[PDB]
């Protein structure tokens, strides 16, 4: 069994790792590839920025948002990681697309921050999750505190299940027109952050874009699609992993693409 293989080397590195490994694979409508741990809580850190920029994009498509319209700012906008907002802060704004983008590839902290302050913050959100049909994820606050992870806590959580099908909608769901659908799956597959992740893991030939996180008490994370010859799929990676350095955790990531390569290869 092929999926007995995927849970078997998955909880090896489990055991081995002192890590908890949870994973969701669905196919575009949602359907169930397989997983780990596929609805237990995790929390989502910079991974909900990929959400952020669909709701930004669906605001734009709909009119209720303008991609160039500038978001001034000063320097109370920078919080650790900002690399683009501090470089824009002289100018004294970034576009909202901007500072999507930013917020997509870079994983900046103030561009995020940025968009919650207009868009409506985490209570708005965690409504765009509600109304894209994700009872589940739920943002509570802004960077970087989202990310403490506290053992436990149910703030800023999804689940793999969650997010993979939050992760389908968004892409091939509807949920946007095709050319911001488009246009955040190049943003995905440009992402600066995730070389060392799940991506390397998966064969050079796949299409893959993805969203990472770090957070602490040991989070590393990436959720996005891949494309194995004509066939998209959406995947979400959560783990925990405490006793882990921040290298070792990169390499357990790149490690769990590669039990989803050997899976999805060998189920033909
Ligand atoms: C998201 O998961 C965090 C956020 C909670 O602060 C950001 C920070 C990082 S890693 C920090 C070091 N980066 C570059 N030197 C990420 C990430 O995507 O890895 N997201
Ligand atoms: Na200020």
């Amino acid at each position: 069994s092929e999926k007995l293989t995927f849970k078997t080397d998955l909880e090896k590195l489990e055991r081995e790792k002192a890590a908890q490994i949870g994973v969701a694979i669905v196919d575009p409508q949602g359907e169930i590839v397989a997983g780990h741990r596929m609805a237990q809580r995790f929390a989502m850190c910079s991974t909900f920025k990929f959400p952020l920029a669909a709701l930004v994009f669906e605001r734009i498509d709909s009119g209720t948002e303008r991609g160039d319209r500038k978001l001034s700012y000063g320097p109370d906008m920078i919080v650790e990681w900002s690399p683009a907002t501090e470089r824009f802060l002289a100018s004294g704004h970034m576009t909202v697309l901007e500072a999507a983008q930013a917020a997509v590839q870079l994983s900046d902290n103030g561009a995020t921050n940025l968009l919650l302050r207009e868009i409506g913050g985490p209570a708005a959100m965690t409504q765009y999750f509600r109304k894209i049909g994700d009872s589940v994820s739920r943002l509570d606050r802004k960077e970087p505190e989202m990310g403490d992870n506290t053992p436990g806590d149910l703030r800023d959580t999804t689940t793999p299940i969650a997010m993979a099908r939050t992760v389908a909608k968004v892409l091939y769901g509807g949920a946007l027109t095709s050319t911001s659908t488009h246009t955040i799956e190049r943003w995905l597959i440009g992402n600066q952050t995730g070389d060392a992740t799940l991506r390397a893991g998966f064969p050079k030939d796949w299409v893959v874009g993805e969203k990472t996180g770090t957070c602490a008490n040991g989070g590393r994370n990436d959720i996005g699609f891949f494309k194995a010859q004509e066939r998209d799929y959406a995947v979400a990676v959560y783990t925990t992993a405490p006793k882990l350095s921040a290298v070792e955790r990169d390499e357990l990531v790149a490690s769990v693409g590669q039990v989803i390569t050997q899976l999805i290869l060998s189920t033909d």
